[PDB]
């Protein structure tokens, strides 16, 4: 909408207090101007019809239960905005600054998120699977990144292919938490599965295998559920970028950990200049070693690494 820009304040899904950038005309609205060519939220209020309304309220407070998932949503799609923008020097997921669109309130006891191929969307939960899930900075990220991909590397969403396009998502969605500094960590979705349940997570990229997830090529799964395993065997190459970063001892195979700054330029290199729609995994491998070779040179700490993790689960 036509309006100038303001600042609220609100409270997100955890309870935490945070500013939010709205535009004032009649209503305030979530509608971030100061990124690109804004980030809109919209309000999907319990249904499934898309994106919904765009999120409007009298008085750029935002402290009622119901705004709690709308503040997350849009404070968070923010965040994953500068990560792309100041790391990467990426603007926006099309990389020429496209209005960032989230809807929350998908559904009714809706657990899951996903990107439909032209906006973000968050379920609230059942309460007991998980919370709004918008509430996790990893999760909001993850969903960005499926949008990232879709204009780069535009990896087909099943068997290796699908696995790396998750993986990408899970690999972004921890480097964005890590950038805002706040309990950062190599699980997934810790800050909104589960409430019941202290100490878990949707995935873990450090030990995939803590919930059955394979960390190794030899385990990989082969049959058709979940797309042929795209949220089972991105598993895999969760684990060689974890390595990659944090170093290691994995199967007997040892990796020299070279750090997150330097797994997200090598990743982001490959997806933006290697990777194609029918990637798998053996060339993932061949474009994050080039994407090394390319950054840091042909003899580097750098490129050694990245073919020990490799190694360590099984990928060659
Ligand atoms: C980070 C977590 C919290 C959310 C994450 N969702 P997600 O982002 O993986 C979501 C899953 C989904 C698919 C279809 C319909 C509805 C939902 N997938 C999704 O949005 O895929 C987007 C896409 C579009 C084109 C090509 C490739 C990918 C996930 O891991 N979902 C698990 C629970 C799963 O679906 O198994
Ligand atoms: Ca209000
Ligand atoms: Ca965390
Ligand atoms: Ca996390
Ligand atoms: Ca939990
Ligand atoms: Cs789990
Ligand atoms: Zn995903």
């Amino acid at each position: 909408i036509t309006g100038t820009s303001t600042v609220g304040v609100g409270r997100g899904v955890l309870g935490d207090q945070k500013n939010i950038n709205t535009t004032y005309s009649t209503y305030y609205y979530l509608q971030d101007n100061t990124r690109g060519n804004g980030i809109f939220t919209y309000d999907a209020k319990y249904r499934t019809t898309l994106p919904g309304s765009l999120w409007a309220d009298a008085d750029n407070q935002f402290f009622a239960s119901y705004d709690a998932p709308a503040v997350d949503a849009h404070y968070y799609a923010g965040v994953t905005y500068d990560y792309y923008k100041n790391v990467h020097n990426r603007l926006s997921y099309d990389g020429n600054n496209a209005a960032i669109r989230s809807s929350v309130h998908y559904s009714q006891g809706y657990n899951n998120a996903f990107w439909n191929g032209s906006q973000m969307v968050y379920g609230d939960g059942d309460g007991q699977t998980f919370i709004p899930l918008s509430g996790g900075i990893d999760v909001v990220a993850h969903e960005l990144t499926h949008a990232v991909t879709d204009y780069t590397a535009g990896l087909i969403y099943q068997n290796e292919s699908g696995a790396i396009n998750e993986a990408i998502s899970d690999i972004f969605g921890t480097l964005v938490e890590f950038y805002a500094n706040k309990n950062p960590d190599w699980e997934i979705g810790e800050d909104v599965y589960t409430p019941g349940i202290s100490g878990d997570s949707l995935r873990s990229m450090s030990d995939p295998a803590k919930y059955g997830d394979p960390d190794h090529y030899s385990k990989r799964y082969t049959g058709t559920q979940d797309n042929g395993g795209v949220h089972i065997n991105s598993g895999i190459i969760n684990k060689a970028a974890y390595l990659i970063s944090q170093g290691g001892t994995h199967y007997g195979v040892s990796v020299v950990g070279i750090g997150r700054d330097k797994l997200g330029k090598i990743f982001y290199r490959a997806l933006t200049q290697y990777l194609t729609p029918t990637s798998n995994f053996s060339q993932l491998r061949a474009a994050a070693v080039q994407s090394a070779t390319d950054l840091y040179g042909s003899t580097s700490q750098e490129v050694a690494s990245v073919k020990q993790a490799f190694d360590a689960v099984g990928v060659k």
